[PDB]
């Protein structure tokens, strides 16, 4: 590993406090014999400091010239003025919203490989950068939606007075979804869970959730009509469902929002494409007839030490597949790395 | 009740958003006959609209000239002007930290009850407005550590990694500190609860949190740094300790603060009387050598709905006790009468 140079930088994105790898990681890097280079104050946003990278074996310096760049959000133009021709660059690269990058890269003579990219399949399971985010936004979606709300999760009884528990909803059981279920419960939320794929019943059912069934032409207006009166009878709501590079679903219109009782909670996570409600402003939360909208647009940056140590896991564990003893090296006969590359044509 | 108003006024304190009685309340006392003035937008930042009174009975108007006027916060000058002679006045009416209260109100030939001086007794376990606020800040101060945290509080075990769960420690186990070590184990922490009372052991256990044991001049110094070595193993710290009319007992320094890991978070809830860490600047979150260090001033009011809903019950408790067929005849015999009015000489 000596003679290959692993580079971090600094995330420049407003808002971000994620960074690609943790002090633990690099620690486990330099350990095997490889050079990590980590910008300084790239850990800042995590609370981690340049001490604590050096500690872990890492050099504090450029990060850009490294042979294998990576980094948690798409690079800027400028930034990719800096990498050097030969090198690879792991991270999230928006392959669907951002095509020219992967043009752009390959005109740097980068070899790119996007986290979106990295193929739902067995051998690929520790390198999904998209759940392991995704479970720490459904995490933070309840605790957001909790801390918004007027009443108390759990049911309590009290000297002053008993109050019923919240009952939540979750629209959109994917794996934010279901990590949001799991939370709410664990609060004392009473839940319940909504997807319009049938399989994922089963998963709603195993973290003690009722799975919400609604009962072609007038048929989809009763079921949309049976929705929107379902979310009335909720004390918080969290919507979930994305579509990879189109507008969020509409999940919860102007109407279902409106019928909720004050107090009331939507956490929409779909707010930077469009959102699942109506009434959802983006970044922003309002509050529509007594009833709260909110539309948190980097949850994980908002918990980011675990959200960088899982994300750090993941890119390592596509990295390992990079490296050989010879140093960079990536097979494209292997599903994993022709799948990711954004870059090869 | 029909010739007795009770009258509720908007709270003009920055960031309140409680309000002495809520509509559920103020249905009960109409249809008892009571006569109930609500000012307007009184219930806004609980989120209820003045219809929401109206439909409970409540007029809307003006406040101030009400037989019986109820309120949270003590009343300001302006407010005290406004109070018809012959009145009483029931809220928190900070007898230690105001004591002019007393005499204006005596002066305005106002009876005036503070809810801070309801005795401790049996008879008046329904009328503890200090402990249902506390019970409300002890929730909300859990959900604001896990907030700002930067790891999970529950053990994962994920497909990209396991974590650890957090451990949370809280100083200080009244009602506020109860409440906490539940709200904190319900999320997925290992707890422990600390408090200078040894009776207190017996609650920290029901809640399933381990009991702190430390191990008198040279004894008390060992202790003190035991005490700090304990809290820089923790993630997550809340402390509530406060003595009536005092400075808060200073139970985190400077170097146990320091001592503990980055992104670890001090929840101190007794910034307002010089807060329970040396490093607090109260109403504000600061960072200190990687760990954060917030200092709330208002949690009850972070969640008005089920803040003022408790707070409304235990208003009207001791309000039942002062009304006779005959109106208002507070029994100055009754001890809860007696200790709790402010204005009697
Ligand atoms: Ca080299
Ligand atoms: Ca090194
Ligand atoms: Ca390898
Ligand atoms: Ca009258
Ligand atoms: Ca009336
Ligand atoms: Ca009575
Ligand atoms: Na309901
Ligand atoms: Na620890």
């Amino acid at each position: 590993g000596s003679m290959t140079l692993i580079g971090v930088p600094r995330e420049s994105a407003e808002g971000e406090r994620r960074v690609a790898l943790v002090p633990k990681v690099v620690e486990k890097l330099s350990a095997r014999g490889l050079e990590v280079v980590v910008e300084s104050a790239a850990g800042a946003g995590a609370l981690f400091s340049d001490a604590d990278y050096e500690r872990a074996g890492a050099t504090i310096g450029d990060p850009w010239p490294a042979d294998v760049v990576v980094k948690v959000n798409p690079p800027t133009s400028d930034e990719i003025s800096q990498l050097k021709p030969g090198s690879v660059l792991i991270g999230f690269l928006a392959p669907r919203t951002q095509p020219e990058l992967a043009s752009r890269l390959r005109i740097a003579d980068v070899t790119a490989f996007a986290m979106e990219s990295i193929p739902r399949i067995s051998r690929a399971q520790t390198m999904d950068a998209l759940s392991s985010q995704a479970n720490v936004a459904g995490y933070k979606a309840v605790l957001l939606g909790a801390s918004l709300s007027t009443r108390f999760v759990p049911m309590l009884t009290t000297a002053a007075g008993t109050v019923k528990p919240a009952s939540a909803l979750v629209l959109g059981v994917g794996v934010a979804g279901l990590q949001a279920l799991a939370t709410a419960k664990r609060l004392g939320a009473k839940t319940t869970g909504y997807d319009v794929r049938p399989e994922v019943a089963e998963q709603v059912r195993s973290v003690g959730a009722q799975w919400l069934d609604l009962g072609s032409e007038a048929e989809r207006a009763q079921q949309q009509q049976a929705l929107e009166d379902a979310i009335t009878k909720f004390d918080i709501v969290i919507t979930t469902a994305l579509v990879p590079g189109r507008p969020a679903p509409r999940l919860v219109t102007a109407a279902a929002a409106t019928g909720m009782q004050p107090g009331s909670v939507v956490v929409d996570l779909a707010g930077e494409t469009g959102g699942n409600c109506e009434l959802t402003e983006p970044g922003r939360t309002i509050v529509h007839h007594g009833v709260t909208i909110t539309s948190p647009l980097n949850l994980p940056a908002t918990m980011p030490e675990h959200a960088s140590e899982l994300y750090a896991k993941n890119v390592t564990a596509l990295l390992d597949l990079l490296l050989t003893d010879d140093g960079v090296a990536p097979d494209f006969t292997d599903e994993i790395v022709a799948a990711s590359c954004i870059t090869r044509t």
